[PDB]
């Protein structure tokens, strides 16, 4: 049900359909997720199609950090003071829901162990 | 010192054993003690990062490092049907060990939500 390789996520960063957008800069898009699982929930992206993180090459390397320094930054100016937690998933196993990387962050609640 | 002063800077040191996957310059990814899955372990940065919250826009590279290795250990350790990594920060993200750490499980069925 993709007949162009791409995503749902290739059209928010495209513009084509609406999304909460929290911060945009030339590599990435933070975006609140629309099924929220925690009082904070939401996604940075990178603008690189990179399916999955188990495909991601060695020179994605500062991009994937990337999504990491604006996930925290994300988090401190959506008023996440007492933390958080980031997840990335991958297939079937780990849930992953898109096939477009992305960090989710969660907080605004106690979250709890085992994370899933 | 090299590692910090948390248990993690213990482990970096090797004062105290690990059963380590990968280790270079920048990193160290070793088995968790307390498994929440069948495969359950930790990268950590020998850079001692107390939190990700306190991370600095330099210490990008060195955090998608920890992501690259993680996905290559957990192919190297069978995960073909996929895992889910983690980064715990504070009180509300569960985070115990003052030394940042992304956890990598896998060889079950994960659950939404994580937590």
């Amino acid at each position: 049900a993709r007949p162009g390789g791409d995503t749902i996520f290739g059209k928010i960063i495209r513009k084509e359909i609406p999304a909460k957008i929290i911060f945009e800069d030339d590599r990435c898009l933070a975006f609140h997720d629309i099924s929220p699982q925690a009082p904070t929930h939401f996604l940075v992206i990178p603008k690189k199609h990179i399916s999955q993180i188990s495909v991601a090459e060695d020179d994605d390397e500062s991009l994937l950090g990337h999504l990491m320094i604006v996930g925290k930054k994300c988090a401190a100016d959506l008023g996440l003071n007492k933390g958080y937690r980031m997840v990335v998933n991958e297939g079937s196993d780990g849930g992953q829901s898109v096939y477009h990387v992305h960090l989710a962050v969660l907080g605004g609640r106690q979250m709890h162990w085992p994370p899933g």
